[PDB]
């Protein structure tokens, strides 16, 4: 699969090494995997490095934070699929007023204590933002058990479900965190269609790289929460060409999106709207569409 | 607008000229233009130019038919635009039993009589071959005229749609009346796949160069009848993208479906499945949509 052409220059956080070293390693001592296999397919996803291609310009001392988070909901993602919907939505809804730190994690079950002390560590050092992440945590982990993945989707309907799947938003405040970035809400209101638009990119260039483990997912996993919810099915369905087909369509639109993010942002500054933080935040977010373009192409995660 | 990289090459009738000056003389002497700048514009469109480019291996003596049949239905299709969708339907409606010949048309009224003649000299040159073509031109003038124009469509549904108010089964029962090629009710079945990935490369190729003329139309003409109903509008809505953004998406689309083409065709011959006329169909289905997009190049009628 040849990438079109893009503008965007991919950035890493330059800890990236030792924050990745870091972070594996306690997950490794905390996280309960089943074998030695899934403790070496872990290190191979690079969790820590699609974070630190996220957020490359998150303060030193705070990527670690926003790399054991995603790291954690990657690996809760994954438990997901083999549960039913139900199941699912049990299990994310037991978590939630552990991340709030309004009740104390059982300490013999792993993925309750790591988010609690998680979120402890977070407001320890920033109460303000990390508190400004719950909720859009909670709407994506909501989202994922939705009972609109059992429902037939068009890609309109799909893309305004997904941003919340994709967990945009939740992308959106830890970014803000991570690199200590305040915006008003005049400002956080100013930039929504280009927050909408960024979503669409995130989505479905994840949607092409993981497909192919996703579709293995819904011949083997749970039947609710294996199931196939992406956009390349969607495409491949409704123009009825196959799904290597429906990627490389897929991919040109994720380019018109880039054109549309830059389009955006010129307007942004074209009208009276342009403020500091908005310009290192529309920055932030063409970070995150380049660089999850880049991990996705590059990580065994979604090649083996 | 830069049409990505094709293989299918586009081949022309070689009486297309005289073929041009005896048809679109005939409609100049019969058929009702409001003024000198319309019939201008009607040459300028070069109707029977299209006609030849979708069935450039007609034999020479049933070319000229299929040229009056289009010249017919690219008038009304024009004419519809001005009206209401009941107004439209009524329109149409009317010329159905004249097709068939079950009704005498009013000699005072151009496009009863025009209809009425023509399908009456294709009767008697080939009986079986033009009554094959009646309930696919049928099927065709119904769709023009369905209220599901007017109602959400997905990018699948609209191109379910766009096969009847495109009007593929006519072209191919056209095509294959022109060619004098006789198909068994077997070997038809066997192409069902391939003409109806057909039918969706000939809907959006038209539909990227004819949106500039449909959107100005959209704009001056009747609400009901002059509707905005098209690929490039359901994409761009569906993707929050630009009509320039949609088309350059659509067309890779477009490049996929020739793949698919190849691939289906390709097929068909390894299982030893394709005869002979076949074999002259699916070749002869190239040439419609390779046609197609070369008359939509070039022509006025999109152009200004
Ligand atoms: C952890 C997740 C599965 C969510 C957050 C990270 C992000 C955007 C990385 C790419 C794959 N999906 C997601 C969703
Ligand atoms: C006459 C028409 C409007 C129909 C038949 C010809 C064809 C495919 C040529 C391209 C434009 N539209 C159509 C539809
Ligand atoms: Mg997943
Ligand atoms: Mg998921
Ligand atoms: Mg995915
Ligand atoms: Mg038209
Ligand atoms: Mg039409
Ligand atoms: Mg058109």
């Amino acid at each position: 699969l040849e990438p079109p052409p893009s503008t965007f220059q991919p950035l890493c956080h330059p800890l990236v090494e030792e924050v990745s070293k870091e972070v594996d390693g306690y997950f490794l001592q905390h996280w309960n995997f089943p074998n030695e296999k899934a403790r070496k397919k872990f290190v191979a996803a690079g969790f820590s490095r699609v974070t630190c291609l996220y957020f490359p310009k998150a303060l030193d001392d705070r990527i670690h934070f926003a790399c054991r988070l995603l790291t954690v909901l990657f690996l809760i993602d994954d438990l997901l699929e083999y549960m039913s919907f139900e199941e699912g939505s049990a299990y994310n809804e037991k978590l939630i007023p552990i991340s709030r730190g309004d009740v104390l994690p059982d300490r013999s079950i792993p993925v309750e204590y790591i988010i609690y002390d998680l979120w402890e560590s977070m407001r320890a050092h920033d109460r303000e933002m990390a508190d400004e992440i719950l909720e859009p945590v909670f709407l994506f982990m909501r989202a994922q058990t939705d009972r609109t993945r059992a429902r037939p989707m068009g890609l309109g309907g799909y893309l305004e479900y997904r941003e919340r799947d994709v967990g945009k938003e939740l992308l959106a405040a830890l970014m803000r965190f991570s690199m200590g970035l305040k915006l008003s809400p005049s400002e956080l209101q100013r930039v929504r269609e280009i927050d909408a638009n960024c979503s669409k990119h995130l989505s479905v260039v994840n949607d092409i790289y993981s497909y192919e483990k996703e579709l293995y997912t819904s011949k083997t996993a749970h039947s609710e929460g294996g199931i196939l919810c992406t956009s390349v099915q969607i495409l491949a369905q409704e123009a009825d060409v196959t799904a290597e087909a429906a990627k490389r369509v897929l991919f040109v639109m994720c380019r018109e999106w880039e054109l549309r993010h830059q389009l955006l942002v010129a307007r942004l500054s074209a009208e009276g709207l342009e403020t500091p933080g908005l310009a290192a935040y529309v920055e932030g977010l063409e970070y995150q569409m380049s660089g999850n373009e880049l991990w996705s192409q590059t990580t065994l995660r979604y090649s083996v």
